[PDB]
Protein backbone atom coordinates (compact mmCIF):
# COMPACT_ATOMS: atom_id res chain seq x y z
CA UNK A 1 0.00 0.00 0.00
CA UNK A 2 2.26 2.76 1.33
CA UNK A 3 5.40 2.58 -0.82
CA UNK A 4 7.17 5.63 -2.21
CA UNK A 5 9.56 4.41 -4.88
CA UNK A 6 11.52 6.77 -7.15
CA UNK A 7 11.73 4.51 -10.21
CA UNK A 8 8.06 3.55 -10.32
CA UNK A 9 7.17 7.23 -9.90
CA UNK A 10 9.57 8.09 -12.73
CA UNK A 11 7.73 5.65 -15.00
CA UNK A 12 4.35 7.08 -13.97
CA UNK A 13 5.33 10.42 -15.49
CA UNK A 14 6.05 8.67 -18.79
CA UNK A 15 2.78 6.72 -18.83
CA UNK A 16 0.92 9.94 -18.07
CA UNK A 17 2.66 11.89 -20.84
CA UNK A 18 2.27 9.18 -23.48
CA UNK A 19 -1.42 9.91 -24.06
CA UNK A 20 -0.68 13.26 -25.75
CA UNK A 21 1.34 11.60 -28.51
CA UNK A 22 0.88 8.73 -30.94
CA UNK A 23 3.48 6.22 -29.72
CA UNK A 24 3.59 2.48 -30.35
CA UNK A 25 3.13 0.00 -27.53
CA UNK A 26 6.47 -1.69 -28.19
CA UNK A 27 8.36 1.54 -27.54
CA UNK A 28 6.59 2.12 -24.23
CA UNK A 29 7.93 -1.18 -22.92
CA UNK A 30 11.40 -0.30 -24.17
CA UNK A 31 11.59 3.06 -22.38
CA UNK A 32 10.67 1.54 -19.00
CA UNK A 33 13.77 -0.54 -18.36
CA UNK A 34 17.38 0.65 -18.49
CA UNK A 35 19.53 -1.13 -21.02
CA UNK A 36 22.56 -1.86 -18.82
CA UNK A 37 22.94 -1.74 -15.04
CA UNK A 38 26.44 -2.39 -13.72
CA UNK A 39 26.61 -2.85 -9.95
CA UNK A 40 30.21 -3.23 -8.83
CA UNK A 41 32.04 -3.53 -5.53
CA UNK A 42 34.61 -0.78 -4.94
CA UNK A 43 37.44 -1.63 -2.51
CA UNK A 44 39.69 1.00 -0.94
CA UNK A 45 42.45 0.79 1.62
CA UNK A 46 41.87 2.85 4.76
CA UNK A 47 44.49 4.72 6.80
CA UNK A 48 44.75 2.22 9.67
CA UNK A 49 45.80 -0.63 7.40
CA UNK A 50 42.42 -2.16 6.62
CA UNK A 51 40.21 -2.72 3.58
CA UNK A 52 36.62 -1.53 3.17
CA UNK A 53 34.33 -2.53 0.32
CA UNK A 54 31.67 -0.04 -0.80
CA UNK A 55 28.94 -0.61 -3.37
CA UNK A 56 28.97 1.18 -6.70
CA UNK A 57 26.40 1.47 -9.49
CA UNK A 58 26.32 2.73 -13.07
CA UNK A 59 22.96 2.88 -14.87
CA UNK A 60 22.84 3.65 -18.60
CA UNK A 61 19.32 4.33 -19.80
CA UNK A 62 19.27 4.73 -23.56
CA UNK A 63 22.02 5.29 -26.11
CA UNK A 64 19.71 5.69 -29.09
CA UNK A 65 20.69 9.29 -29.80
CA UNK A 66 24.37 9.04 -28.90
CA UNK A 67 26.76 8.56 -25.99
CA UNK A 68 25.04 8.55 -22.64
CA UNK A 69 25.83 11.30 -20.13
CA UNK A 70 25.12 11.88 -16.46
CA UNK A 71 26.42 12.84 -13.05
CA UNK A 72 27.88 10.87 -10.15
CA UNK A 73 26.32 11.01 -6.68
CA UNK A 74 28.09 10.21 -3.41
CA UNK A 75 25.49 9.73 -0.72
CA UNK A 76 24.80 7.22 2.06
CA UNK A 77 21.10 7.02 1.19
CA UNK A 78 21.74 5.87 -2.38
CA UNK A 79 19.73 2.92 -3.67
CA UNK A 80 19.49 1.29 -7.06
CA UNK A 81 16.03 2.78 -7.48
CA UNK A 82 17.21 6.33 -6.78
CA UNK A 83 19.76 6.03 -9.57
CA UNK A 84 17.31 4.45 -12.03
CA UNK A 85 14.89 7.34 -11.53
CA UNK A 86 17.53 9.95 -12.30
CA UNK A 87 18.75 7.79 -15.18
CA UNK A 88 15.38 7.89 -16.93
CA UNK A 89 15.02 11.54 -16.00
CA UNK A 90 18.21 12.39 -17.85
CA UNK A 91 17.09 11.24 -21.29
CA UNK A 92 14.39 13.89 -21.30
CA UNK A 93 16.92 16.50 -20.22
CA UNK A 94 19.46 15.91 -22.97
CA UNK A 95 16.74 15.70 -25.59
CA UNK A 96 14.69 18.84 -25.03
CA UNK A 97 17.67 21.08 -25.73
CA UNK A 98 18.52 18.73 -28.60
CA UNK A 99 21.90 17.28 -27.76
CA UNK A 100 23.43 14.16 -29.23
CA UNK A 101 23.32 12.44 -25.82
CA UNK A 102 21.57 9.72 -23.84
CA UNK A 103 20.79 9.35 -20.15
CA UNK A 104 22.83 7.88 -17.33
CA UNK A 105 23.70 8.15 -13.65
CA UNK A 106 26.02 6.49 -11.16
CA UNK A 107 26.52 6.38 -7.43
CA UNK A 108 28.52 5.05 -4.51
CA UNK A 109 26.93 4.22 -1.17
CA UNK A 110 29.39 6.16 0.99
CA UNK A 111 29.46 9.04 3.47
CA UNK A 112 32.13 11.43 2.14
CA UNK A 113 32.31 13.64 5.25
CA UNK A 114 34.14 10.90 7.16
CA UNK A 115 36.87 10.26 4.60
CA UNK A 116 40.07 12.30 4.53
CA UNK A 117 41.67 13.81 1.45
CA UNK A 118 43.74 10.68 0.86
CA UNK A 119 40.87 8.21 1.11
CA UNK A 120 38.79 10.30 -1.29
CA UNK A 121 41.62 9.97 -3.80
CA UNK A 122 41.62 6.18 -3.50
CA UNK A 123 37.83 5.95 -3.65
CA UNK A 124 37.64 8.05 -6.81
CA UNK A 125 40.29 5.98 -8.57
CA UNK A 126 39.04 2.55 -7.48
CA UNK A 127 35.64 3.43 -8.91
CA UNK A 128 37.22 3.87 -12.35
CA UNK A 129 39.10 0.55 -12.30
CA UNK A 130 35.79 -1.16 -11.52
CA UNK A 131 33.62 0.36 -14.29
CA UNK A 132 36.26 0.99 -16.96
CA UNK A 133 34.62 -1.58 -19.23
CA UNK A 134 31.40 0.47 -19.55
CA UNK A 135 32.66 4.08 -19.81
CA UNK A 136 34.73 6.05 -22.30
CA UNK A 137 34.68 9.19 -24.44
CA UNK A 138 32.21 7.92 -27.04
CA UNK A 139 30.48 5.41 -24.74
CA UNK A 140 29.45 6.98 -21.41
CA UNK A 141 30.55 10.32 -19.96
CA UNK A 142 30.44 11.05 -16.19
CA UNK A 143 29.94 14.47 -14.56
CA UNK A 144 29.87 15.95 -11.02
CA UNK A 145 26.79 16.00 -8.81
CA UNK A 146 25.70 16.05 -5.14
CA UNK A 147 28.71 15.74 -2.77
CA UNK A 148 31.20 15.72 -5.64
CA UNK A 149 33.24 18.64 -6.96
CA UNK A 150 35.60 19.47 -9.86
CA UNK A 151 38.58 18.44 -7.72
CA UNK A 152 37.50 14.78 -7.74
CA UNK A 153 36.83 14.72 -11.50
CA UNK A 154 40.50 15.47 -12.01
CA UNK A 155 41.50 12.31 -10.14
CA UNK A 156 39.04 10.09 -12.03
CA UNK A 157 40.49 11.39 -15.29
CA UNK A 158 44.03 10.51 -14.26
CA UNK A 159 43.15 6.90 -13.47
CA UNK A 160 41.30 6.48 -16.76
CA UNK A 161 44.26 7.84 -18.72
CA UNK A 162 46.58 5.36 -16.99
CA UNK A 163 44.43 2.38 -17.98
CA UNK A 164 43.82 3.59 -21.55
CA UNK A 165 47.60 4.05 -22.15
CA UNK A 166 46.85 7.46 -23.75
CA UNK A 167 45.52 5.96 -27.00
CA UNK A 168 42.54 8.28 -27.37
CA UNK A 169 40.99 11.60 -26.37
CA UNK A 170 41.21 11.00 -22.63
CA UNK A 171 40.33 14.61 -21.74
CA UNK A 172 36.78 14.04 -22.92
CA UNK A 173 35.85 11.03 -20.82
CA UNK A 174 34.60 13.16 -17.95
CA UNK A 175 33.19 16.67 -17.91
CA UNK A 176 33.36 19.19 -15.12
CA UNK A 177 37.13 19.06 -14.90
CA UNK A 178 39.27 21.95 -13.59
CA UNK A 179 40.41 24.69 -15.96
CA UNK A 180 44.08 23.75 -16.30
CA UNK A 181 43.55 20.12 -17.26
CA UNK A 182 40.99 20.69 -19.99
CA UNK A 183 37.83 22.26 -18.66
CA UNK A 184 35.70 24.97 -20.23
CA UNK A 185 35.21 28.64 -19.43
CA UNK A 186 31.86 29.81 -18.12
CA UNK A 187 30.75 26.74 -16.21
CA UNK A 188 29.95 28.12 -12.76
CA UNK A 189 27.29 30.42 -14.17
CA UNK A 190 25.69 27.79 -16.42
CA UNK A 191 22.64 26.71 -14.43
CA UNK A 192 21.44 30.29 -13.96
CA UNK A 193 22.30 31.57 -17.45
CA UNK A 194 19.98 28.87 -18.73
CA UNK A 195 17.22 30.32 -16.56
CA UNK A 196 17.75 33.89 -17.74
CA UNK A 197 17.45 33.10 -21.46
CA UNK A 198 14.25 31.15 -20.90
CA UNK A 199 12.82 33.90 -18.70
CA UNK A 200 13.72 36.56 -21.28
CA UNK A 201 12.14 34.56 -24.09
CA UNK A 202 9.07 33.87 -21.94
CA UNK A 203 8.18 37.54 -21.47
CA UNK A 204 8.79 38.08 -25.17
CA UNK A 205 6.35 35.25 -25.87
CA UNK A 206 3.89 36.55 -23.30
CA UNK A 207 4.36 40.14 -24.45
CA UNK A 208 5.73 41.73 -21.27
CA UNK A 209 8.30 44.51 -21.11
CA UNK A 210 10.86 43.76 -18.42
CA UNK A 211 12.74 47.02 -17.74
CA UNK A 212 11.64 47.97 -14.25
CA UNK A 213 9.84 44.80 -13.22
CA UNK A 214 10.39 42.83 -10.01
CA UNK A 215 11.81 39.33 -9.53
CA UNK A 216 11.81 37.40 -6.25
CA UNK A 217 14.24 34.50 -5.93
CA UNK A 218 13.65 31.79 -3.34
CA UNK A 219 16.73 30.04 -2.02
CA UNK A 220 20.15 31.64 -2.11
CA UNK A 221 22.54 28.82 -2.89
CA UNK A 222 25.09 28.92 -5.66
CA UNK A 223 22.42 28.63 -8.36
CA UNK A 224 19.83 31.03 -6.97
CA UNK A 225 22.51 33.65 -6.39
CA UNK A 226 23.45 34.24 -10.03
CA UNK A 227 19.76 34.20 -10.96
CA UNK A 228 19.40 37.22 -8.69
CA UNK A 229 22.69 38.74 -9.84
CA UNK A 230 22.24 38.43 -13.61
CA UNK A 231 18.67 39.74 -13.40
CA UNK A 232 19.83 43.20 -12.35
CA UNK A 233 22.60 43.26 -14.96
CA UNK A 234 21.48 41.45 -18.13
CA UNK A 235 17.70 41.70 -17.85
CA UNK A 236 17.24 45.03 -16.08
CA UNK A 237 14.81 43.87 -13.38
CA UNK A 238 14.81 45.03 -9.76
CA UNK A 239 15.46 42.23 -7.27
CA UNK A 240 13.06 42.84 -4.39
CA UNK A 241 13.03 39.68 -2.26
CA UNK A 242 15.47 36.84 -1.54
CA UNK A 243 15.61 34.07 1.04
CA UNK A 244 17.79 31.25 2.31
CA UNK A 245 17.04 28.13 4.38
CA UNK A 246 16.38 30.22 7.52
CA UNK A 247 14.35 33.22 6.40
CA UNK A 248 13.97 36.00 3.88
CA UNK A 249 14.15 39.76 3.46
CA UNK A 250 12.17 42.27 1.42
CA UNK A 251 12.53 45.75 -0.08
CA UNK A 252 10.46 47.09 -3.01
CA UNK A 253 13.22 49.64 -3.70
CA UNK A 254 15.83 47.03 -4.58
CA UNK A 255 17.98 44.43 -2.87
CA UNK A 256 21.50 44.62 -4.29
CA UNK A 257 22.28 40.97 -5.05
CA UNK A 258 26.03 41.25 -4.49
CA UNK A 259 25.90 42.52 -0.91
CA UNK A 260 23.25 40.09 0.30
CA UNK A 261 25.80 37.33 -0.30
CA UNK A 262 28.54 39.03 1.74
CA UNK A 263 26.06 39.58 4.57
CA UNK A 264 25.29 35.87 4.38
CA UNK A 265 28.98 35.08 3.96
CA UNK A 266 29.66 36.76 7.29
CA UNK A 267 27.04 35.20 9.56
CA UNK A 268 25.30 32.37 7.73
CA UNK A 269 21.89 33.90 7.11
CA UNK A 270 20.25 36.90 5.50
CA UNK A 271 18.26 37.88 8.62
CA UNK A 272 18.19 41.62 9.49
CA UNK A 273 19.92 42.94 6.36
CA UNK A 274 20.05 46.76 6.65
CA UNK A 275 17.40 48.70 4.78
CA UNK A 276 14.84 45.94 4.26
CA UNK A 277 11.84 44.26 5.94
CA UNK A 278 12.30 40.69 7.18
CA UNK A 279 9.70 38.08 6.28
CA UNK A 280 9.55 34.29 6.45
CA UNK A 281 10.14 31.69 3.75
CA UNK A 282 6.42 31.06 3.27
CA UNK A 283 5.36 34.66 2.68
CA UNK A 284 7.79 35.13 -0.22
CA UNK A 285 5.66 33.04 -2.57
CA UNK A 286 2.49 35.03 -1.87
CA UNK A 287 4.04 38.35 -2.90
CA UNK A 288 3.04 40.52 -5.89
CA UNK A 289 5.95 40.39 -8.35
CA UNK A 290 6.45 40.12 -12.09
CA UNK A 291 8.35 36.81 -12.05
CA UNK A 292 8.80 34.24 -9.27
CA UNK A 293 11.54 31.59 -9.32
CA UNK A 294 11.61 28.63 -6.90
CA UNK A 295 15.27 27.65 -6.68
CA UNK A 296 15.40 26.19 -3.18
CA UNK A 297 13.81 22.78 -2.65
CA UNK A 298 11.19 20.30 -3.84
CA UNK A 299 7.42 20.50 -3.15
CA UNK A 300 7.03 24.14 -2.21
CA UNK A 301 3.93 24.85 -4.31
CA UNK A 302 1.11 22.44 -3.38
CA UNK A 303 -2.67 22.47 -2.96
CA UNK A 304 -2.71 24.91 -0.03
CA UNK A 305 -0.49 27.70 -1.37
CA UNK A 306 -1.35 27.35 -5.06
CA UNK A 307 -4.08 29.97 -5.43
CA UNK A 308 -2.35 32.63 -3.33
CA UNK A 309 0.48 33.11 -5.85
CA UNK A 310 0.29 36.53 -7.53
CA UNK A 311 2.89 36.46 -10.30
CA UNK A 312 3.17 36.08 -14.05
CA UNK A 313 6.09 33.72 -14.74
CA UNK A 314 7.05 30.87 -12.41
CA UNK A 315 10.36 29.57 -13.73
CA UNK A 316 11.11 26.27 -12.00
CA UNK A 317 14.90 26.40 -11.68
CA UNK A 318 15.21 23.79 -8.94
CA UNK A 319 14.28 20.16 -9.54
CA UNK A 320 10.50 20.03 -9.52
CA UNK A 321 9.30 22.53 -6.94
CA UNK A 322 5.69 22.52 -8.15
CA UNK A 323 3.34 19.55 -7.72
CA UNK A 324 0.77 18.57 -10.38
CA UNK A 325 -2.18 19.44 -8.14
CA UNK A 326 -0.97 23.04 -8.28
CA UNK A 327 -0.42 22.98 -12.04
CA UNK A 328 -4.18 22.79 -12.56
CA UNK A 329 -4.75 25.68 -10.17
CA UNK A 330 -2.05 27.93 -11.62
CA UNK A 331 -2.68 27.34 -15.33
CA UNK A 332 -6.33 28.44 -15.33
CA UNK A 333 -5.11 31.74 -13.83
CA UNK A 334 -2.94 32.28 -16.90
CA UNK A 335 0.54 31.63 -15.54
CA UNK A 336 3.41 30.69 -17.83
CA UNK A 337 5.46 28.05 -16.03
CA UNK A 338 8.80 26.94 -17.45
CA UNK A 339 9.51 23.22 -16.92
CA UNK A 340 12.27 22.05 -14.61
CA UNK A 341 14.26 20.34 -17.32
CA UNK A 342 13.96 23.35 -19.52
CA UNK A 343 14.94 26.08 -17.08
CA UNK A 344 18.04 24.45 -15.59
CA UNK A 345 19.19 22.86 -18.84
CA UNK A 346 22.20 25.16 -18.83
CA UNK A 347 23.99 22.53 -16.78
CA UNK A 348 24.05 19.98 -19.58
CA UNK A 349 24.50 22.38 -22.47
CA UNK A 350 27.72 23.95 -21.18
CA UNK A 351 28.92 20.55 -19.98
CA UNK A 352 28.35 19.42 -23.54
CA UNK A 353 30.63 22.18 -24.80
CA UNK A 354 33.29 20.77 -22.48
CA UNK A 355 33.04 17.52 -24.41
CA UNK A 356 33.11 19.14 -27.86
CA UNK A 357 36.27 21.09 -27.01
CA UNK A 358 38.24 18.15 -25.64
CA UNK A 359 37.43 15.86 -28.56
CA UNK A 360 38.67 18.32 -31.18
CA UNK A 361 41.38 19.94 -29.08
CA UNK A 362 40.60 23.61 -29.75
CA UNK A 363 39.46 25.53 -26.68
CA UNK A 364 36.83 28.24 -27.08
CA UNK A 365 36.58 31.49 -25.17
CA UNK A 366 34.17 32.86 -22.59
CA UNK A 367 32.02 34.87 -24.97
CA UNK A 368 32.01 32.09 -27.55
CA UNK A 369 30.26 29.84 -25.03
CA UNK A 370 27.60 32.32 -23.91
CA UNK A 371 26.79 33.23 -27.51
CA UNK A 372 26.41 29.53 -28.30
CA UNK A 373 24.43 28.81 -25.14
CA UNK A 374 21.91 31.46 -26.19
CA UNK A 375 21.38 29.74 -29.54
CA UNK A 376 20.31 26.41 -28.05
CA UNK A 377 17.97 27.64 -25.32
CA UNK A 378 16.13 30.10 -27.56
CA UNK A 379 15.43 27.38 -30.11
CA UNK A 380 14.68 24.79 -27.44
CA UNK A 381 12.16 27.05 -25.75
CA UNK A 382 10.40 27.86 -29.01
CA UNK A 383 9.93 24.19 -29.75
CA UNK A 384 8.22 23.77 -26.40
CA UNK A 385 6.09 26.91 -26.57
CA UNK A 386 4.84 26.34 -30.11
CA UNK A 387 3.88 22.78 -29.21
CA UNK A 388 1.89 24.19 -26.29
CA UNK A 389 -0.03 26.48 -28.65
CA UNK A 390 -1.14 23.54 -30.84
CA UNK A 391 -2.49 20.76 -28.62
CA UNK A 392 -3.66 23.17 -25.85
CA UNK A 393 -1.78 21.57 -22.95
CA UNK A 394 0.40 22.68 -20.05
CA UNK A 395 4.06 23.55 -20.61
CA UNK A 396 5.22 20.71 -18.37
CA UNK A 397 3.14 18.21 -20.32
CA UNK A 398 4.19 19.66 -23.68
CA UNK A 399 7.88 19.58 -22.82
CA UNK A 400 7.60 15.82 -22.36
CA UNK A 401 6.05 15.29 -25.79
CA UNK A 402 9.01 16.93 -27.53
CA UNK A 403 11.42 15.05 -25.29
CA UNK A 404 9.98 11.58 -25.87
CA UNK A 405 9.38 11.92 -29.62
CA UNK A 406 13.04 12.64 -30.33
CA UNK A 407 14.04 9.46 -28.50
CA UNK A 408 11.26 7.45 -30.15
CA UNK A 409 12.21 8.67 -33.63
CA UNK A 410 15.83 7.77 -32.91
CA UNK A 411 14.86 4.23 -31.90
CA UNK A 412 12.68 3.84 -34.99
CA UNK A 413 15.40 4.87 -37.45
CA UNK A 414 18.00 2.58 -35.88
CA UNK A 415 15.69 -0.38 -36.46
CA UNK A 416 15.27 -1.15 -32.76
CA UNK A 417 11.48 -0.83 -32.70
CA UNK A 418 9.79 -1.90 -35.92
CA UNK A 419 6.36 -0.26 -35.77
Amino acid sequence: MVEIDPFEMAVKQLERAAQYMDISEEALEWLKKPMRIVEVSVPIEMDDGSVKVFTGFRVQHNWARGPTKGGIRWHPAETLSTVKALATWMTWKVAVVDLPYGGGKGGIIVNPKELSEREQERLARAYIRAVYDVIGPWTDIPAPDVYTNPKIMGWMMDEYETIMRRKGPAFGVITGKPLSIGGSLGRGTATAQGAIFTIREAAKALGIDLKGKKIAVQGYGNAGYYTAKLAKEQLGMTVVAVSDSRGGIYNPDGLDPDEVLKWKREHGSVKDFPGATNITNEELLELEVDVLAPAAIEEVITEKNADNIKAKIVAEVANGPVTPEADDILREKGILQIPDFLCNAGGVTVSYFEWVQNINGYYWTEEEVREKLDKKMTKAFWEVYNTHKDKNIHMRDAAYVVAVSRVYQAMKDRGWVKK
